[PDB]
DNA sequence: GCTGATGCGTGTCGGAC
DNA sequence: GTCCGACAACGCATCAGC
């Protein structure tokens, strides 16, 4: 029975433990009791474990579930490239609940705001059992309605599900549908179940499958191997190709030893980029990198953009996060002749898209990348141009580079393609290990308009493999060193969702605007304070709870706070830029008639204890040091 | 026809292991 | 170090209300 459904047993039988008939639809309940399991434990070894008993019962019961199966696990609706989304926020969903449980909209978002947590007021407050894969499809449902009355067409989707939901289902509903389902287990865990349960339960046997534990007469240590041998053959397949609508379907027919044969990477098809590892400082550089020789390499301020090239001459571009962007930069399509040699025939780039001037012959700050429309079909109506600053070649005439050293990949990619100024250019680079030149490449990089700098090795554990390490560069900002800040007032307090709940998940906070004398929010704050300061401060500032607004403290277009403060607090707050803002009144007037200033990645550093509200940073300092950025 | 509100999409940080 | 999920500013696109 399912509601009985103990995917964390000892000496689970993926056949014998189910809760569903053999070749019928995986209830949705099985999946909800594995999710609570799932969230009941912290190490992640045991999250994967319970997983991986799910899914090697819907391998040995029902193959076609394991595809939703999956996605609902990773609270994903398919792969990433084709760009379908909720349109669901708390918003909609809460009225959904509301009208659902029958009850007032404001009683269910003051619940909701308070528990940190969606999934508990659906639940606690005729139509057959729900099924993973219907679940599933009702969520693409919700995603696909568009045009006037789809808020109330969303709305009745969801109605219906609630309508059918049994013991936690609606938790769990509720939480996906808020993009919040705090499992504790995402993309890398799903990855290392679905390698687990399809070793131990192989795919494609006739029911009942003969071999139901291939790891059985291994010894520990052999076993642990031979898992973590097979988890790796899945992860570097998915870093390639990660689309499990192309890798599932081969897995269950072919098996995961022979994955690799038919899902490899290959233009069109977007690939997991590297990532960046922070450093905060030019010795822990030397320290993570000790005897490599390494290339420091401008850090562009713009949006990553991943160019393929196909055998034939079609062009796709795609996002950092495989979203594909190729209606976005139809300019970009049309430079792509001019950027390659005559003998290339197809190549895979990774470059940074960052705005450009042409009448000044210069760089535009993120701000006004972010001004291009989503989709221009004439490049003629485009107004900002940008220019591509290339700093990796992944694949080039029918090759992949991925095992390449970048040294190698570098000199590919500077020996194949093409420089035009303000169009396409080789990223700015350094080859050293001396600490001086790299600290004056690091102040320069900023003068001409980067945010710091990227250092990568050129042999040394230099190649494109995602799965040996995702974040194999490092990235090096002013910001990070210590003593290279502004004092705000809190003014306001959030309440916290998920692992916030029960006390302060934000803060609202304000610069002192000496004309005036009042205080002008600036920004909101949530990260930099470890849990017990996040404690101490919910403890604090509860003395300091207020039913009304100050009349001195103007917040203009920002969330109002859950709870408004006396202003009292001053905190040492850091960022990594300022920013002319839509909302906040900080500063108005001082630098721009309508806009004031806000802070881009604000962090909270520690309590000014001895600081009064009166000496905060004021709205002048906040304006000069705006304008100081500002050349 | 306009607009404000909602949603999606483009970093820093600390905790558990 | 890895993995994960708290939380930031601010743009475009969309849609309900007007
Ligand atoms: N020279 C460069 N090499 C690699 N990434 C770069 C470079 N310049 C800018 N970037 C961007 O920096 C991001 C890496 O930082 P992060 O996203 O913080 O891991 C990439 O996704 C790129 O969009």
């Amino acid at each position: 029975d399912p509601s009985g459904y103990n995917p964390a047993k000892n000496n689970y039988h993926p056949v014998e433990d189910a809760c569903w008939k053999p070749g019928q639809k995986v209830p949705y309940l099985a999946v909800a009791r594995t999710f609570e399991k799932i969230e009941e434990v912290s190490a992640r070894l045991r999250m994967v474990e319970t997983l991986s008993n799910l899914l090697r019962s819907v391998v040995a019961l029902s193959p076609p579930d394991l595809l939703p199966v999956l996605y609902l696990s990773l609270n994903h609706l398919g792969p990433p490239q084709q760009g379908l989304a909720l349109g669901v926020g708390d918003g909609v969903l809460l009225k959904a609940v509301a009208q659902a449980t029958g009850r007032q909209l404001e009683s269910v978002r003051a619940e909701a705001a308070e528990k940190g947590d969606v999934g508990l007021v659906a639940e606690n407050s005729p139509p057959p059992p729900l099924t993973a894969s219907g679940v599933f499809s009702k969520f693409r449902d919700i995603a696909r309605l568009t045009g006037s009355a789809s808020t109330a067409k969303k709305i009745d989707i969801i109605k219906g599900l609630f309508v059918a939901c049994r013991h936690s289902e609606a938790r769990f509903i509720a939480r996906s549908l808020s993009g919040r389902l705090r499992l504790g287990l995402a993309e890398q865990s799903v990855l290392a179940a679905l390698s687990q349960a399809v070793s131990l339960t192989p795919p494609g046997q006739e029911f009942p499958p003969a071999m139901v534990d291939a790891g059985k007469g291994k010894t520990a240590e052999a076993r642990k191997t031979w898992l973590e041998e097979q988890g790796m053959i899945l992860k570097q397949t998915f870093c390639e190709v990660p689309d499990l609508d192309r890798i599932i379907p081969v897995l269950l027919e072919h098996g995961l030893e022979r994955l690799p044969e038919h899902c490899k990477l290959s233009p069109g098809i977007p690939l997991k980029p590297m990532l960046a590892h922070p450093t905060r400082g030019i010795s822990e550089v030397l320290k993570r990198f000790e005897e490599a020789a390494f290339t420091c390499e401008y850090k562009y301020d713009g949006q990553r953009a991943q160019i393929h090239a196909l055998e034939g001459g079609e062009v796709k571009i795609f996002s950092r996060n495989q979203a594909d962007n190729t209606g976005k930069y139809p300019d970009i399509i049309s430079r792509i002749p001019k950027i390659k040699l005559p003998s290339v025939t197809s190549f895979i780039l990774d470059t940074e898209a960052v705005a450009w001037d042409r009448e000044k012959k210069q760089i535009q700050p993120f701000q006004v990348l972010t001004t291009r429309k989503r989709k221009e079909v004439d490049a003629s109506e485009i107004q900002v141009q940008v220019c591509l600053y290339a700093f990796d070649l992944i694949y080039l005439n029918g090759e992949s580079l991925v095992r390449e050293p970048l040294s190698r990949r570098r000199q590919l990619l500077r020996e194949n393609f093409v420089e035009t100024e303000g169009e396409f250019v080789f990223a700015t680079s350094l080859d050293t290990k001396d600490i001086e030149q790299i600290a004056e490449f690091l102040e320069q990089s900023v003068k001409d308009s980067c945010e710091g700098l990227m250092v990568k090795t050129l042999d040394v554990d230099a190649t494109y493999e995602i799965a040996k390490r995702s974040h194999n560069w490092l990235k090096l900002k002013k910001d990070y060193l210590d003593g290279v800040t502004l004092d705000l007032v809190v003014i306001g307090a959030y309440l916290g969702r998920g692992k916030r709940a029960g006390r302060y998940g934000g803060f609202l906070l304000a610069s002192y605007d000496e004309d005036s004398e009042e205080l002008q929010a600036i920004c909101k704050l949530g990260t930099g304070f470890s849990d017990e300061e996040l404690e101490e401060h919910h403890q604090s500032l509860k003395a300091l709870v207020l039913p009304s607004p100050r009349p001195y403290v103007r917040i203009d277009g920002a969330v109002i706070p859950d709870h408004w403060l006396d202003p009292s607090a001053v905190w040492e707050v850091k960022c990594a830029d300022l920013s002319l803002s839509p909302i906040y009144p900080a500063a108005r007037g001082l630098v721009d008639s309508d806009k004031g200033i806000s802070l881009r990645f604000p962090r909270f550093i520690r309590v000014r204890e001895d600081k009064q509200p009166e000496q905060a940073t004021t709205s002048a300092q906040v304006a000069c040091l705006y304008r100081k950025q500002s050349q």
